[PDB]
């Protein structure tokens, strides 16, 4: 149909000529290539279809009518913005409630679209009171009643709501939808735990005390359990959510660690995805910068070889996680751990990377060095690790560091060498 | 408390070494106690000693230990930005030291990628301009591999964010270097140009027709074949939002040789890959008559047919899309043509997802399919073969009041067809 048929029929008191008329639009609409959604705005439909989700004795307006104003809401922000003027936010809130299943889906789905247009979007959904009815459609004792598809969309909406920064989530939407997600968390619909995990993820992607929220639920322990799944689509997740977790406060790793997250590591460092193996040794670079006691479980689950083989092996910005993984090893860990570190042959994959390009990782691995010997000097054993770099040809790539282009590497490798190699 | 002591040494040594000792005591990024090293006043020291052109570590290390604060909360990355670190680090780039000027362009990606507020703050400060012309040499090969993949992660944030996208006038400044950053032979930097394009894709069709004007799309075209999937799979994005313009642009993307590569994508291992291949074929029978026309020249009917038999659900409900748009504006000889495919019952058999707005979109290409045949005269043949594959016992199926926009639209298909 044309702009002028729609809105003739929207004019019409024949609420059937209407019907049609929106369905119409909704044909128009949910076409993404070319939507007319300009001029059905310079038309004020908006305002009519904002009022045809309020009658409740037409379901098929109010579904399609929530249809149409999503596909509005899903085009330019200026077009989102006349939606949400519109008043479309209360008006599926009050969709929500519709004794119709397809119904309250189609008003979370629509919830859910406006939401993850962005923070200021999501925003005015939490500040126009939609948490609240979306989560008392989860209020049920059994989450198994509600179909499969229908979970999904309210999962899915959830986590907008917990999605995007600047600003983060309100605290009190935090505060409110977090009970949900962790029980979602033990659902077995694989979608469901993707998009729980993709949540909570978010969540913790954040200050200090979005981690604390999160941990003090419990879930740290059923986030291990599901960074351990088959699934992919849920590994990924659970990963960065643990990821986000350690970068927080030794405690807060802690209860990673005490999760048994260190047990799943030997298949992660290992996977054959290079996305997981740089995020799993991302993690450890996390992890290997906390206590010593903390370090210690990292060599006790046999976690320092797969770093050593990462650091030899792996594509140039796994190794650089690899680095700084083993620099934060050496910067905080024990004389024994040290000697271990290089007793699992880190010297010299360690040495190889000094041919690199990057500044900062040639000074982190200087640096890495340095602590080792000085783990040596404690020991008396300088002069063992002295010819051992030199055995693999480490010291003269040291030497190829002399070089006036970059006085920052110069003076690194020159101190080094004044120290321990003169 | 004695690290701010040495920062406000009179020695020039002392405060390279305390700003030193900064940059590793910054490091780490575990749990860090920023918020006093705001209370001391820090940063705007920092910051001074990025304008030390006569003491290159000086500049290297306080970039460092700047960019440590910035990936943090907002809060500490706006401190940042108000001490003045942003125009500062611009002033650094020109830097004839090439591991200073990277250090800057690190510092910059970090504090645009961190929002759209930040990112058109550097844009305002005059970052573009100098970050291009590092770009700007004869062979991009002279420079070093690690060098040029922080230029372009730099660059991919400059055009990534909306709610505002980036600024036009940046934008049409940044194009032409990543058109010819898409013709490197490195992966990770055609993987972020990619991206970039893919963020400036999103968007109305005056942004779209921003890209589609650099003559870029033939390069995208050809990357959609790489064998790294982490080239391909914003390559397509980047495709895929382009054929949600308009016709003209559509045709460019068509015109470019898009469609030879959809045998593959369509059967890729990877689902995400078919999802958004059949995302975008849904998107291209969504055009012109004669753009299904090249579809159908391009072979790709069949393998249409084979993903909405066989994929998994959320591509299925891209190939509905593709379906119903394709018997929506296609002749009575495309959509004859797709029944020969045996489009009838695969998609049948989606008649019993419970999506209702997939239902409805479902039962909209029945219609339009029962529309051909009527022009044909060939109604009862169809509708045989409807019944036959069972299709007509999954429309009856919907002939539940509880959903009234369902039983309304199987109802119609009933009286008209098979009474």
């Amino acid at each position: 149909w044309s702009v002028d048929d729609i809105v003739k029929g929207i004019n019409s008191s024949n609420v059937e000529n209407q019907l049609q008329a929106t369905q119409a639009a909704r044909k128009l609409l949910s076409r993404e290539k070319q939507p007319p959604i300009d001029n059905i705005i310079r038309a004020g439909l908006i305002p009519k279809f904002v009022s045809f989700l309020g009658r409740t004795d037409c379901s098929p307006i109010q579904f399609e009518s929530a249809w149409a104003l999503t596909n509005i809401a899903s085009g330019t922000s200026e077009q989102t913005k006349a939606v949400v003027d519109g008043g479309a936010i209360p008006a599926f809130i009050s969709l929500l409630a519709s004794p119709h299943a397809h119904i309250s889906e189609q008003a979370v789905w629509a919830l859910g679209n406006i939401a993850g247009d962005g923070s200021v979007f999501r925003d005015l959904v939490i500040k126009y009171g939609a948490v609240d009815p979306l989560l008392a459609l989860l209020a049920v004792p059994d989450m198994s009643s509600l179909a499969c598809g229908y979970l999904r969309n309210l999962t899915w909406t959830l986590s907008n709501l917990c999605r995007n920064k600047n600003p983060a989530p309100p605290i009190d939407a935090v505060e409110q939808i977090l009970p949900t997600l962790v029980r979602l968390l033990h659902h077995d619909d694989p979608e469901v735990l993707a998009d729980t995990c993709w949540a909570i993820s978010y969540l913790t992607d954040g200050p200090n005390e979005r981690i604390g929220m999160v941990v003090k639920t419990g879930v740290v322990p059923q986030l291990v359990k599901l960074l351990g799944a088959s699934e992919l689509p849920i590994v990924t997740p659970a990963l960065r959510a643990i990821g986000n977790i350690v970068t927080g406060t030794d405690e807060q790793t802690q209860v990673v660690i005490d999760a048994g997250a260190l047990a799943v590591f030997p298949s992660l460092l290992t996977n054959p995805k290079t996305n997981i193996q740089k995020e799993a040794t991302w993690t450890m670079s996390n992890i290997t910068a906390g206590r010593q006691d903390q370090i210690q479980q990292v060599v006790n689950h046999g976690l320092v070889p797969f770093l050593v083989s990462v650091l030899s092996k792996a594509d140039f910005k796994t190794q650089k996680e690899a680095v700084w993984a083993v620099t934060n090893y050496t910067s905080g860990g024990t004389v024994e751990q040290i000697v271990y570190l290089v007793h699992c042959g880190i010297i010299e994959p360690l040495m190889n990377l000094l041919t690199a390009k990057d500044t900062k990782i040639i000074l982190v691995i200087l640096d890495a060095i340095s602590n080792i010997f000085q783990a040596a000097e404690k020991l008396g054993e300088t002069e063992k690790l002295s010819i051992m770099i030199e055995e693999c040809g480490g010291l003269d790539k040291i030497e190829a560091l002399q070089n006036h282009e970059n006085e920052s590497v110069y003076k690194a490798s020159l101190s080094l060498i004044e120290k321990y190699f003169s």
